[PDB]
């Protein structure tokens, strides 16, 4: 039920670095964030399809998917314990049919006209002015980005 | 919903080694097992803890890393350890499982098989067999209240688990 928000950028634009700065800023504001990331590349090998491993510091659930990739984002969010969370950030999926902020950096090897802005995009965080039908954000102002995220949250109540 | 079954033994008796061979044997009969385990190691070091380390270090309290062949959820518990067995089992996707095996916890209050190996230096008289025990798997004959299984007969053990499972449904 809690809000899901994707972040999208071309490689080399500095998305991971930005996320790493954005999370503590959200935390500082009382937000408890989750994150879902898509990547490429003995008793599990013995054949337990699902394994929980619990320690003092933390616990893990590991789910083997040998025949078909798990790509249903709403299903994955539902695995998290949302009683402990206010927001789930998302990155790296193809058919992201949720709200999305796009990152742009002018010297990062792409012209502004190459940007693809679909109907789910709510904002573009950029280091130069752009001609757009959505909110335009300063990508080098993380505090201000945290502001925009919180306000978007306080509007998603339902 | 689905049956939970613990395996219990003193350290060094042969619990993890036994489970290493039983799980394949169950899978061969078409049983799809889950596993819940306790560990004393630092989960940040492997695979897949390492994959989510930077994001959790920055403040992400729960992470999922999803790829072609598998996905992993991590839940940070910096205040108190998670030891609620029924909660843990409920976070599994039980629509795709038949049986959940449980191992390594100090307190495990469910159906249980207890293990004994003579050469481990303990006397059989020191075995604690409470009301939850359905069998003792042993390498020496014991005359017991509950079933007595050969700890070295893995297929026999897999048969006994199926038969117990039939009584649950």
């Amino acid at each position: 039920m809690i809000p899901l928000l994707a972040f999208a950028a071309w490689s080399g634009t500095g998305k991971t670095t930005l996320l790493k700065k954005l999370i503590p800023a959200l935390c500082a504001r009382g937000i408890r964030p989750g994150l879902i990331k898509h990547t490429h590349h003995e008793l599990r090998k013995a054949g337990a399809a699902q394994t929980i491993v619990a320690s003092q510091q933390r616990w893990a659930l590991m789910t083997e998917t040998p025949d078909e990739e798990e790509l249903d984002l709403q299903f994955l969010a539902s695995r998290m314990d949302t009683s402990k969370l206010d927001l789930i950030l998302v990155e790296g999926f193809k058919h992201e049919e949720i709200a999305k902020i796009v990152l742009f950096r002018d010297g990062a090897g792409h012209r502004p006209e190459e940007l693809v802005i679909d109907r789910h995009v709510i904002a573009v965080a950029s280091d130069v002015p752009l001609n757009l039908d959505v909110a335009l954000l300063d990508i080098n102002d993380v505090e201000g980005l945290a502001d925009f995220v919180v306000e978007w949250m306080q509007k998603q109540n339902g």
